[PDB]
Parts: structure tokens; C-alpha cells; sequence
């Protein structure tokens, strides 16, 4: 059908819009700025606003996770497009805030979040939409719980929007927008492309390996200095495929009585397995299997030894991928790289200018920045720097901006733990932070 | 004397203003602004505006090279101030290039120097002056010839600045003002001090060496990595003395034939002594000199032998100094850190971000910046440079510029050698060359 | 100084064509394919076939060596582009081959070179050109003596392209296409292009560096 697409990554970060060809917008009749109404799985509905994009493929369509999680969907998944002619500009709209989101905030919510986030944006919205606004170094998620034009309606300057007490609870399907996903991933397009592709069948597909006799990969090495995002990346790919997560800290199953390493290790792989499509990954992988020569113990061989086995005893699997992170190649035991184990390599290097500038935007999408704050430029004094410094830079410029506000606050008496929404982040604090 | 006063470095890098004490000014009677008549040697007079420094001494006035030179002192010299008040707008003053300056220069003069340079600027000047213009890469000098009222005067808007033809030759006691001197040093400031106490004496008063029997440095060692200026500091201290320079190049000297090196280390020796007070400047002293075990030659160990009996056989000398520059203190012979050798030295080390402005200005004295142009920034983003890499940096940003410049003017003919003059260097300039 | 352009290096392989920026030929009224004649150094003249190149800047033109060669110019220099619409079909040219071009070349020349390179192509040509035709494991210049219609015309299928023998010498501003250019080096275009910016000025407007006191590299 033409108004089949398949879900894709989002180049606009805002969470109302989503992107199709210019091609497929002609094809379909859509107005540039239309309201347009999504169907998902599990008989979930949105409702977006369309803008053409470029570099979008013509049978795909751009949403950012939020739309993707209120459709029930991921990446690669079917949605249907159709126009919203009828869509009216609501009377009312009734929001609460997801409990989880917002413990510590004791601010008006209204004010400090829904106003802003709404204020002539002209935002389409859902009954049962979970939308995401951030602010105040924190990002709250609000559900819409009702719609005075229901189910759907625009959100006009006249419309009243009431947010009465009470933050609800979050269902269980109701994926929470503070798991890591590719988007909190910066300066890795390309390699991220690469592990994307290696794990799409083994964990979308997987019945497709019962109906064939081909090898998909088992073990995924990541290589790169500390810092680089290699735990970041494992996490992002089992959230955005919806496959099970088990972390296999090195230094944690070392910190173990010789034995309770090696039956750490089996319980790793055996849980994963049974609940496959899964990703193990082993965080430190040469704390635990290092060069041959460099172990000392006897204690220690048995356990890269133990670890060997595990790798092999994954045939099918089910459908249990293995990632493993490490500073260098040779930092770990050459038969890791046998064939039937680690079998595929990905670097995972030093950012660039530009992914550095994507890392900073990251780190900041919650911070309030005056306007004299030109990531480009910090961008361009970091050369060294990997996203965890990038990271670290912001955490420093936002506590900084804290500390010059905190003699003035305590003085006419503490609003102290509010406040912070007010609060902006000047490159007079990024310079402070870069010098340090 | 009040009126008497020692010549000391400027602090503002106008060559028409020179800075007294509070105190001294009042004592003197003497108004911010005003036009003082200095006296020095040679029955030489200049003019000059007057303000205050508080780092200025009331013993002493501030001055740059510039007014130096018309008065043929040095720093250190004594010098008398008297107020002007006679100093009459002139009617019209005559100025020509001194040839040497104005090499390559296809410009108008007029248009191009003398005209931005005294525009409502109210410059004193007097018959017989030469002061220099910066500009389009290059800095002119030229003399006053003539002014109307008298031998000085102030040019005002009204008056008339004449330069018909023929640029003028250079007397024997006029000094380039593209000589190196201390101004030219960027970043140094406690080594630069410590080199000038050691000479001070030698150099400048050597007939108290004669009236006494105190021993004064004989060799002086520039420790520091390569670009740091150690060959501009000695040249410097020779020029800003007063004392002769002889140059010795380590790679030169061991280029010749076994023997006439060693009749070359002898030829400079001589030559040295017997026009001093001199400087010896032996650039790259490990190329002559290296660790004891790393000379493999009999020819290599003669010269080494032949460097120290030459530098032990300068006693007080006809007062010569011998300085020196290597990478490190173990790169060459113990024996030349000996005691009536080499028993002085002075780290000269990476620059820090204060330095590295001061160098950057140094380089840029003769670009127009233009006003997006921020030194401080491009301070620091260079931590690691070091003066040789600062000028490079300059170097390559202008360049840039002319070469951006280039396609536009080879197209609408080629004035080529010239409009380099209202050419500017922009901090898109200084990017592209950050990042080479 | 609409018409006049900026040298730059040639895409297209074939030493007739020049290429422009399809902005600029909209702006000069020039057909694709049209015939064009370009003005030189030294009052040096050539003819070439216009096309359109999408990634050519609107105040360049590009041309192979050849062109350059005989407009006595380098990348980086200008020229004068005009349409040439009195060209005609030529009756006969005359071309020979600089000898130091055909040493121990025992073919027939018009056979081997000259019949296969104007077939059907209809190349202009000016006298006073040389031009380029590989072939044999070698590749042998010509100089153009005479054509019918002088200065200039079309080899068109009609044309009598004579030799009529006895190799001629190599004049002293004549630069062999034998000679290295940026055209013989493959698979270096970052480096060449750093080593090209660091050069430019230096040896192409050697003149600056008497009028300035910035340092170029050594
Ligand atoms: N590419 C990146 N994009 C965004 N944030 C990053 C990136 N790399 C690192 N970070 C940040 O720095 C932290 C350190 O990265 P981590 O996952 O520990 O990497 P590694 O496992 O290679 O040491 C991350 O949790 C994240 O907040
Ligand atoms: N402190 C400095 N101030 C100004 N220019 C400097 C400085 N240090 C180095 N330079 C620049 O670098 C050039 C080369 O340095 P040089 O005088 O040879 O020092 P060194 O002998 O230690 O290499 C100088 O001519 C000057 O242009
Ligand atoms: N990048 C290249 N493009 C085209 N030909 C090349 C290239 N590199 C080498 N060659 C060929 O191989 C020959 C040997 O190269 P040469 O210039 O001697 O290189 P090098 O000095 O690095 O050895 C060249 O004359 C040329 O024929």
C-alpha cells in the first residue's frame, strides 16, 4: 500500500513532527505542516505534524522514540500515514505527570514545563499520548488523559490545559524516554550503523534462523579508550530492538571468590538464553580474559577458560548476542577472536568536531543555555576529549552556574532544590569548565 | 635633577607617548597630554606626549625604541624632560621613506601610511625625527625633513604633511627599527630580567671592570625546546647594549672541512673581542659540542676541545659575553658547563596562555585584525605552541586571507603587491589556520 | 569581466572540451556544445566544444593540459571565453608531429592517430595548436600548419587532413604533453590539494613576498 511506511530514525528533535520524502508527501497529498494521523501496533494511534526531509528514504518515515513508544512500535516496524483534515483546536486538555519523572520537582509543572512546551506551537495531541518536555536539568513525561474535541485535537493559544494534581503511575508497556537510546548516542553514525545492521535480523527477525541454516554473528567486540560509549551503544541497541539486557561487569565477577566468578559467569549466559532475543554484554572484557601471558593466577585461567566455553556453547541460542567491550585488540586473549566467538570488531574512536558537537548537544538537552552559548566552539577547544569528558564538561558547567546563584539564594531567606528551571547556563560557565 | 630621568621599557605601544610617575608629572608641572621636549645625546630633542603609568617610577620615564633612537639612548640612559608650551600647530611638515623600509612598497605613501597615522591623532613631531607606520604587512620608516613653525610642532587637522619623491638614504647612527629588540619578546619577562641584570654591567658599563677586580658572567646558556627564542633574546640584549653581535651556527660550523671549523670558532672568538663589548651567540651548541661518549670523530673531539680552550681564554676580555642555546642541560659536554664557561643558565620554557598573547600581538603588529578578531581566544586554544608556533599560526592566517583575496583580484585586472594594505585578517582566518 | 574566467583542471578527459558552471553559460548565451574561442597569454588563441559541469564554479573554466598549453596559461591564470558562430566546416588542415614525439614511430600517422581521433568527432581546431593522440603504447603530438578556412574550422567528416611528412622541431615555449602534471597522478587528491594551497602563492605570486613580511613554508 502507499500509506504503509517503515519506522525511522528522527533528524527533528521535536516530538510533534515527523518527516516523510518530498516524493512520498506528493504521492500521498499532504500539506507541509498537516496534521497527520499514525496507526500503530496494538491498535495505538498518533497524531504528528508532517514536514518533507531530504535524506529521507520514500517508503520511510522519521519519528522520534516518543511517537515510536505511544505507537508501539520500533525502528524497522510498519506504521500507516493518513491526512487529520478534521483535527479542531480543543476547548480543554487534561495532563498528569508519570510519578517516576518527576520525583524531586516541587515546582508548579504548569509554569515551569506545559506552559513553555505548548505556548504557539500549535501541538497536536492524543488522548493516552505520553509526550516529553525537559527543563530544569531534568526531562519530565506527562500522559494526556483526556481531550475536550477527543480523542485528538490541537493545542491553540485558547486552548485550556489542566494539569490537577495527583502524578499516575507508569503501565508496563509504557517504556520510560530515560532508557538509552540511539539518540542519546553522539559522533558514532558510522559504526553505530554497522552493529545496527549485524544485530537486526539476530533480534528482529528471529524466527528467520529456525527456517535457514546461515550463521548470523555471535559476539560483537567494541574497541576504543574508556569514555567512548561502548556501554552506552549495548544498552541503546537492546532498548530501540526490545531484546533482554544482562551486564557482565568484569571487575564485579573478579571481585568474587574463585568459583562464584565461574558460576557468575554460567547464570550470565543461562538467563540470557532463557530469555532470548537478548544481549549479553561484558563491560572490561580484559579483567577478565586477559593477554595469555599476562594472568598470573591459576584461579584466572580457569575463568577465561570458563568464558571460552560459554561462547561456544551458544549455537543458536535461541538468539543471544554477545558484546564485549576493551581498550585495545591486544589487550585480551587471542582466542576470544576464534571463530566461533568474537568473531566481529568495531571501533569505537575518538569523536570528531562534529560528533563532539552532537555529544555537547546531547549533554545539554536539559539545561536552559543563555544565548551567548556556542557549543560549535566548545566543540573546537576539545579535541582530546571523548564523550565522557564532553559529559563531565557540562555536569562542571551546570554546577557551576549552581555554585554563582547559591551565595545570592541562601542570603534572602533557600528556594534551593526549585529554581533551577529559572536558572541558565552561560559560556562564562563552559569557559570556567574548560579550564580545569 | 627632577628634570632628569632614567629611560625605561613602554607599556603603550604608542610611539608618541611617554609615561611618567603621578608624582614626577606634578613635580614637574606637567599635564596628561601634554607635549614634553625630551634631551638625550648628541645634542639630540624629541617630542613627545606625556601621561602616567603607575608601574612607571618616578626616577623614571617610560619610552618606546622609537623615541630611543631620535634621542641616541638606551634603556638605562639619563635623560631630561621639560614642559613644551610654546608648541604651535604646524602649517606644514615635509617627510620622506628611508629607502631600506620601503623595498617592494608600489603603494601611496600618503595615502596608504602617513595619512591613517596622523589623522586627528595631534602627534607632536621635530625636524630630524624618524618614526615608523605600520601597515599591509610591513612598517615604514620615515624622516621629518621639515616642519613650518620652528624644528617641532603638532599636526593638527590643518596641517599640511608633504612626501615629493625619493625616498632617503640611511645615516650611519640611525638604527632599523626592524633591528630586534626586547619589544619584539613575547613571554619571557623573568628570564629576560635576570639576562639583563647579568649583562648590565659588562655591557654597558664595561670601564668598571678596569677600576675593579670583581668577576662578571663570561658564559650564559639558553636551556628551552626549539622555538622558544633564545636566538631573539641574545640578539635583543646585543642590540638594546649596544654591544656587537657575532653569530655562530653549530650545523654551519661542522659543515666545514675538518679544520676550517675549528679556524672558524677562532675567526669569531677574534673578531668578538676585538670590537667589544660584544655578544658570542653560539646557536645549537650540541651540533659543536655534544655529550662526551656521542662524538664518534678525532676531528668531532678536537673542535670540542678547541671551543673550550677559546671561551677559558676570554678573562674579562675586552668584555665579552658568551651566550648559548641548546634543547636541554645533558645534551652537551659537562665540561662546558665547567666553572669560567658556561656557569650560568637559564630555562627558557613553553610559554603560558599570558605569554602566548604577548607573542601573538608581536606577530600581528603589522596585520590589520580585523574587529571579530579575538588574540585571547586563539591564546588559548594553543597551549601547547610555543613562540615559533604562534608565528607560524599568523603566518598561515594571513596567508589565508590573501589567498581568499586572490581569485577576486586576479579576475576583475591584478594589483597584486599592493591592496594587501586594505586587506584584513578575520578570525575565520585564524580558525582555518587552528585547525591545519 | 563577465567573460573572463579562472583556469581550473579538466574533468572531462577529452583535450576539445572546456567545461562551465551551467550558471555561467546561461549568463554568456553559450550552447552546449557550442564552439568557443578562448584568448591567452602571449596572444595566444584556441577553439574548444562548451559543455556544462555541475560541480564547476560560476567564475572558473576547466580545460585539459593541451588547452592550456596552447593559451600559454596555468591553473590559476585568466582567460576570455567568447562564442564562435562564423566558425565553418574546414576544407583541409595540415598537421605534423614535433620529432621528438615520433622517435622510432614506424606507423602510418594519419592510419594510426590522426584518421581515428576526428572521426565523427568534429573537433575545432586553430592553427598554430598542438594537440594530443595517444595510441601504440605512446602518444604523439601534432602541430596544426594550416587550415582552410584559416584561423580556425571543424574537422567535419569532409575535411582532407594531410601531414605531408618530415617531422617538425619543438619551439622553446612549446612544454611536451610528456611532461608530469596533476594529470598523471591518481588516488592523492587530499594531499595534492594540501600541497597545492602551500605552494600557490609562493611560486605563483612570487612578487607578494617583496611586498610583505609573512613567512610561506621552505
Ligand atoms: N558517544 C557518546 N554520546 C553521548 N554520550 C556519551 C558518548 N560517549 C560517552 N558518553 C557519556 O559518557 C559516559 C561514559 O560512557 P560509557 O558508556 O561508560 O563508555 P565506555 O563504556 O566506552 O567507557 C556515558 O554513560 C555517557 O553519558
Ligand atoms: N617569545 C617570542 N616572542 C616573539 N616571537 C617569538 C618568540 N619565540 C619565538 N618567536 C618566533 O619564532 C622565530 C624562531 O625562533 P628563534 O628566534 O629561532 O628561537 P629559538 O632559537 O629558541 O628557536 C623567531 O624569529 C620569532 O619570530
Ligand atoms: N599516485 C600515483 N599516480 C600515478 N602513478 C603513480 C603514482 N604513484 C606511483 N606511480 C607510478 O610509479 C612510478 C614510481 O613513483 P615515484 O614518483 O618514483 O614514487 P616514489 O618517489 O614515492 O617512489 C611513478 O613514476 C609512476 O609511474
Amino acid at each position: 500500500r502507499p500509506n504503509r511506511l517503515i519506522v525511522d530514525e528522527a533528524i527533528n528533535e521535536d516530538n510533534s513532527v515527523v518527516s516523510l520524502s518530498q516524493p512520498k508527501m506528493d504521492e500521498l497529498q499532504l500539506f507541509r505542516g498537516d496534521t497527520v494521523l499514525l496507526k500503530g501496533k496494538k491498535r495505538r494511534e498518533a497524531v504528528c505534524i508532517v514536514l518533507s526531509d531530504d535524506t529521507c528514504s520514500d517508503e520511510k518515515i522519521r519519528m522520534n522514540r516518543v511517537v515510536r513508544n505511544n505507537l508501539r512500535v520500533r525502528l524497522g516496524d510498519v506504521i500507516s500515514i493518513q491526512p487529520c483534515p478534521d483535527v479542531k483546536y480543543g476547548k480543554r486538555i487534561h495532563v498528569l505527570p508519570i510519578d517516576d519523572t518527576v520525583e524531586g520537582i516541587t515546582g508548579n509543572l504548569f509554569e515551569v514545563y506545559l506552559k513553555p512546551y505548548f505556548l504557539e506551537a500549535y501541538r497536536p495531541i492524543r488522548k493516552g499520548d505520553i509526550f516529553l518536555v525537559r527543563g530544569g536539568m531534568r526531562a519530565v513525561e506527562f500522559k494526556v488523559v483526556e481531550t475536550d474535541p477527543s480523542p485528538y485535537c490541537i493545542v491553540a493559544p485558547d486552548t485550556v490545559i489542566h494539569c490537577e494534581g495527583e502524578p499516575i503511575k507508569r503501565e508496563d508497556e509504557e517504556e520510560s524516554l530515560n532508557e538509552v537510546g540511539y539518540d542519546d548516542i553522539g559522533g558514532c553514525r558510522k559504526q553505530l550503523a554497522q552493529i545496527k545492521e549485524m544485530v537486526e535480523l539476530p533480534l528482529r527477525h528471529p524466527a528467520l534462523f529456525k527456517a535457514i541454516g546461515v550463521k548470523p554473528p555471535r559476539g560483537i567486540l567494541l574497541y576504543g579508550p574508556p569514555g567512548t560509549g561502548k556501554t552506552l551503544i549495548a544498552r541503546a541497541v537492546a532498548n530501540e530492538t526490545g531484546a533482554f539486557f544482562f551486564l557482565i561487569n568484569g571487575p564485579e565477577i573478579m571481585s568474587k571468590l574463585a568459583g562464584e566468578s565461574e558460576s557468575n559467569l554460567r547464570k550470565a549466559f543461562e538467563e540470557a538464553a532463557a530469555n532470548a532475543p537478548a544481549i549479553i554484554f561484558i563491560d572490561e572484557l580484559d579483567a577478565i580474559a586477559p593477554k595469555r601471558e599476562k594472568t598470573h593466577g591459576e584461579v584466572e585461567r580457569r575463568i577465561v577458560s570458563q568464558l571460552l566455553t560459554l561462547m561456544d556453547g551458544l549455537k543458536q541460542r535461541a538468539h543471544v548476542i554477545v558484546m564485549a567491550a576493551t581498550n585495545r585488540p591486544n589487550s585480551i586473549d587471542p582466542a576470544l577472536r576464534r571463530f566461533g566467538r568474537f568473531d566481529r570488531e568495531v571501533d569505537i574512536g575518538i569523536p570528531d568536531a562534529t560528533g563532539r558537537l552532537e555529544i555537547l548537544q546531547i549533554h545539554t538537552k536539559n539545561m536552559k543555555l543563555a544565548d551567548d552559548v556556542d557549543l560549535e566552539q566548545v566543540a573546537n577547544e576539545t579535541h582530546g576529549h571523548v564523550g565522557a569528558d564532553l559529559a563531565a564538561l557540562c555536569s562542571e558547567a551546570a554546577l557551576q552556574a549552581i555554585r554563582k546563584k547559591m551565595d545570592l539564594i541562601d542570603l534572602e531567606d533557600t528556594i534551593d532544590a526549585e529554581v533551577m528551571n529559572s536558572l541558565a547556563v552561560t559560556m562564562d560557565d563552559f569557559r570556567w569548565a574548560l579550564s580545569q
